[PDB]
RNA sequence: GUUCGCGAAGUAACCCUUCGUGGACAUUUGGUCAAUUUGAAACAAUACAGAGAUGAUCAGCAGUUCCCCUGCAUAAGGAUGAACCGUUUUACAAAGAGAUUU
């Protein structure tokens, strides 16, 4: 059974170290993106622009 | 300033001496640039993380680029120097059938 589950989980790899941590790097550039505009949009309800 | 010529004063008169006066000689430097903050050097420091093809550890050599760095360099080195990894819709037609409408 453990067999099996390690089988899977090879066979589901595609992509090198390189592209994998370009998905995760996209990822966090999103959420970095979106606790900008949060902080913005809070200063601008607030009247700072 | 010098020198050539002329007026004059001084001297008995020259030499010489002074005041005046004409000519000759010599003739346009330098800045793309002002002297600390505001016309632009960078490394470093603090933190986190710890290198592609892999199950694992690695040698690499390239290509493309409106990224270059070190080097005298057309050599070589810089993680195979780095980036590369995402997103993807129409020259759109033909034949036929069963349902929809006047
Ligand atoms: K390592
Ligand atoms: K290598
Ligand atoms: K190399």
């Amino acid at each position: 059974k453990e067999m099996l589950a390690e089988a899977r989980a090879r066979l589901l790899n595609t992509q090198g170290k390189k592209a994998t941590r370009k998905i995760r790097e996209r990822m966090l550039e999103e959420s970095k993106r979106i606790a900008e505009l949060q902080k913005r949009r809070e200063l601008k309800q607030a009247g700072i622009n």
